[PDB]
């Protein structure tokens, strides 16, 4: 029940000395909510939270709360490894007027478990927002398992949901059918495009993944599709989303992938992006413009 | 050869409110210092680097330099995720004082090879201080190979060394053999106690090793007895460090486990440490006492 | 394009004594041919050849070669980490009458690449038949990337498909891309169920995959769906398949699994297994059953 | 304790066929012996089992166990995936004379805890011989931990040791507190050549390790040196296994660097390996050269 459907990961816009585009960061919420999504996400992986201190990310996403102003839903990513700035964050976006904050676990030390279960207490019990867990193992070395995260659904009631990012069926599957078992409006997002469809047959509620930006359409018409029981124009949805994450593969970080995505599909943003991520070259800008054309999404 | 021998990785002693101790940080230095350390290195992993906010973090570095009073020379972490953040932190740290930087890989996004040698090679260059690069592929997810050193050795000549934190002998011997093969005066240093002695006989430098807080002694006179040609004396005190690390396992963060044993082993100092590590429950306390008195540490 | 569609690999049955149950072979090979399956693929992972002697290997190849009387397309596994065995095998199988052999990478060593690329064109060259590859990383500790299959199909023109057995949209997308990409019939087919539907979607052939078992009807039928355009209907057997490897979780090996599932499903075959695989226990069974019912399977 | 200080596992010698060179495996026997070796293994990794067939093993077992003619204890490796096989080889072992059997876990399918610990019982219950377990999870991709261990040395009064092959002063460490202080006279040895030293001040047994086969007099003067208490002695020693392992990058498998430092060593055996190894080229033959010359081992 809470955050369902389509949540894109929003990208920061920034300037060509690093500070927040306001005008170019305006007209991305803007195209994604005339694009129907169902809420927005700030300051995940793609909209660079790693990068940035605490007080920039206070700025942005009081900036980017105040910009929605109620139109859809607003997350606030508020995680990192500093557990003192993880609350400060989160009373800060609750303060705001977000309406959730999205935590993921942290990524230097992978804390034995009975610290971890700790961590998402506090956290949780700090402000009474929804929380949604975040799990990346593949960056942050350490999974949250189905289990694991049944055991925190059971003890805080404001622990509501889990984008899931992991290219794995099994893991999806097990999370669904662990956590919504006993939890039935456990909220599931997967966080890779090409997982949209699949979560969806599975038993789960949408996606928050990178093509939100760019594409918002394709991930936005799918679940339309899906929810009137036209499987087949879903399906049809899906067959793009399993091609576009090849474009990922072209730089790491990627965030400069996507906003030069961005300005491809039609929406001339400033594409800086913060160290240690750099501008994409022209060689693969080019590459990534015949991705895009080929799947008719500029 | 820059800051070779023992230089242990300072625990930063807190007040229960989390705040920085300057009593007991102090007491922690000029034990250290007596104890005949060749340098010392604060907000490293045992520091709790990752725990703290950059102004919290300038504050400590500033503190500290300060209180070491050029005795010995000193070492500032100055690592992180934020590449901007780090580029401050290193620049605020020449500026107090330090002798040098220690820096990480960063350890959310496992950059692309590019990115990371533009990275160290964009930290260096902010700076006129020799630069430790710092390896602990356990937590970071990405190794520094042997091969990646030696690139940026050769590209910088401010790189200096590595701390070298991971359990494996093949590792040690990669890194001496081909960075200190192109670069001979390029600093070694195992980050694990129980390979100290080793790194020594592989023709490596030394260690900043975390019993460096609590038992400096040992450290100290294995390297004084292998500096005197007395191996076997060396190899008695290897014995002890060899066990040391048992004590790790009691929980995860350790860091908690590090103050306790200063406490153990004679200096009172407050063993607070942040979230989201935790106190240490009296049956693991007891644990470690009895492991110190085992090994004749207090 | 060579054996593509649906290929089960066959379980091998066997009596409670450990020897080749002939009757109840037959009787499997039978239904599995009745239910329109495009292929079979006797001695994978899930028909036992890492549980079996050479002896044993051929003995049980031959029979079912000779059981199928060329009704259907038939391959043999004839890999191991002894590479004269694969040979002495491969070759038995061409004389015995398969129509073509997959062969694992050795899974003891991870062989160099160059050990590697020598081994599979030694075996390709060792027989005129067809050569499927079989990629397994979960259990071979040794990943084949599409770059090194590209190479092996660009070196050797028998070499002319891949069972990819990885719970990866990535890895599929990616073997499918590059491989057939320079080789357009290049046969891509996943080794697991949940990824049939994917495999199609993004281009591939088809699936060996362990509910060929005990319930072809549903990839046969997925895979008919799928030729004549209707994909929803396609999407709709894939929602049962995208459930179905929750059993697989029953046990480890899981040979016993899918043998307990085709009795469940209507053909009473001896479930007797191999060691170190060992009987299922009787509320697992009684599990397994309940999840075949829930799917309407039995 | 049984099975304790340096037991080598001897090279297979083999001609140009790949049959068994029965006077050169002799002298190989019979010189390591001479160097005063503690034990002989036959068919561990190194001997090559993984590419022999059943058979060809239990030929070589014979024949090597007929050879040595109780001079010195002998081992031999029966291990595989074919538990059946196992259980075959190892009574073979048995009824040949053998002393012992080295016994790995199954390294295709990581079977079940429940599965493994089965596994071993049935292996250890089929012999009345001591039997050493054999633990090297970079080619198996499942660790033996501790408590695994301890759990089979609980349960089988001849699951008397250990063969810990990996480069991890910890798990060395672990194996001894855990399991030789539930078992004071079970047997830890370790699989690679610079961890001797650890193992013995560790409380460990010895080592079972490549270079037993072209330097044995290392490996058996560092034990002699380190039982009479001369550790200065023991540590020179440990500085020329220290550096030994680099020779091991050369080629995977490196079964064909062993035999060529076999020879260099002067010792003029064939150098054939069983494919998917492959002979070792001539500049890498040059470079194992030089490395040997600067150790002073030829
Ligand atoms: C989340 C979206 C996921 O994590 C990306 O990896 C791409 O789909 C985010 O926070 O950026
Ligand atoms: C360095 C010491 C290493 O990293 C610890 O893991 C323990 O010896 C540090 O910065 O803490
Ligand atoms: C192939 C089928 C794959 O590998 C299993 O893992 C089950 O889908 C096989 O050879 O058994
Ligand atoms: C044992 C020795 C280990 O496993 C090698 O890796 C080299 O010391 C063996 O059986 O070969």
């Amino acid at each position: 029940a809470l955050f369902t459907g389509i949540i894109p990961p929003v990208s920061t816009i920034f300037t060509a000395d690093g500070q927040l585009d306001k005008p170019g960061t305006a007209a991305l919420i803007d195209d994604l909510i005339k694009a129907g999504v169902d809420g927005l996400f700030f300051l995940g992986s793609g909209g660079e939270f790693s990068q940035l201190g605490a007080e920039e990310r206070k700025a942005i996403a009081r900036f980017a709360i105040d910009h929605v102003d109620r139109r859809v839903p607003v997350l606030i990513g508020t995680g990192g490894t500093n557990a003192r700035e993880t609350i400060e964050l989160s009373q800060h976006a609750q303060q705001a007027g977000a309406d959730g904050i999205v935590v993921i676990n942290p990524y230097y030390w992978k804390v034995s478990e009975a610290n971890l279960i700790r961590y998402f207490e506090q956290v949780a019990d700090s402000v009474t927002l929804p929380v949604m867990l975040y799990n990346f193992p593949a960056l942050t070395g350490q999974d949250l398992t189905p289990a694991l995260v049944k055991t925190l659904a059971d003890s805080r009631s404001n622990i509501i949901g889990i984008k899931d990012t992991i290219d794995s069926v099994a893991h999806l599957r097990s999370m669904i059918h662990t956590v919504k078992g006993a939890h039935p409006h456990f909220t599931v997002l997967c966080g890779y495009d090409d997982h949209l469809f699949n979560t969806l047959l599975l038993g789960g509620d949408g996606a928050i993944s990178a093509s939100g930006n760019f594409a918002p359409q394709v991930s936005v018409n799918l679940l339309k599709a899906w929810r009137d029981g036209d499987v087949a124009k879903a399906a049809g949805y899906h067959q793009t989303l399993l091609q576009i994450p090849q474009m990922y593969q072209l730089d790491t970080p990627f965030v400069n992938v996507i906003k030069e995505a961005i300005v491809l599909c039609g929406r001339p943003v400033s594409t800086h992006v913060l160290p240690p991520a750099s501008p994409l070259d022209e060689p693969r800008k080019a590459q990534l413009k015949t991705l895009l054309q080929q799947l008719k999404l500029c």
